[PDB]
């Protein structure tokens, strides 16, 4: 069985974009951060720890627009119990049509790989936005790299990628732009 159901009517003409959470859209820590965007309590072996979450600058604009341009899918190497609460707070617009977590990755040579082949979408119309090439070793021709983000409040990578996405949203075959 594929990782996604069939695309709903309003999504099936669109390109599918698989989006990484950590160091791509947000950055989370167990070290207390003053003036955090969100704090989520995560239970680990019966004990609750606070996870301090910072949003990358421009992520609201980015997410809002990507959910129009694309069938967006959150595909994180992290675990639902941290990633669901975070996505609930982040995704104000219903941008993420599905959420896929650690179990849905393939652990390959010490790396959590998003294997786009198990999605159930024609690979000519799938993109992956990820801060590490390890994320997409199987699909390097589907990828749009973005630098890892931690706390640099002057970052504008998400803002500056939007026009490129704006363009990719409209092609028929992403390989015609990325090359395969
Ligand atoms: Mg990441």
């Amino acid at each position: 069985q594929y990782l996604l159901p069939e695309a709903k009517a309003q999504d099936s003409d669109k390109i599918c974009v698989v989006i990484d959470l950590d160091e791509t859209l947000v950055h989370s820590s167990f070290k207390p951060v003053n003036n955090a965007d969100f704090i989520i309590p995560v239970e680990i072996d019966g004990v609750v720890h606070q996870v301090y979450v910072l949003k990358r600058p421009h992520v609201d604009e980015f997410l809002q627009r990507m959910g129009e341009l694309f069938e967006c899918v959150l595909f994180t190497a992290s675990l639902a119990k941290y990633a669901d609460p975070v996505a609930d707070l982040l995704d104000k617009w219903g941008a993420f049509r599905a959420r896929l977590f650690r179990e849905s990755c393939v652990f390959h040579r010490g790396n959590y790989v998003k294997d786009l082949s198990r999605l159930g979408r024609d690979l000519r119309r799938v993109l992956i936005l990820a801060n590490s090439p390890a994320s997409y070793v199987f699909h390097p021709d589907n990828a749009v790299p973005v630098a890892s983000w931690f706390d640099n409040m002057s970052d504008t990578e998400l803002h500056d990628l939007l026009p490129f996405f704006e363009q990719l949203s409209r092609v028929d075959d992403v390989y015609s732009v990325l090359r395969q």
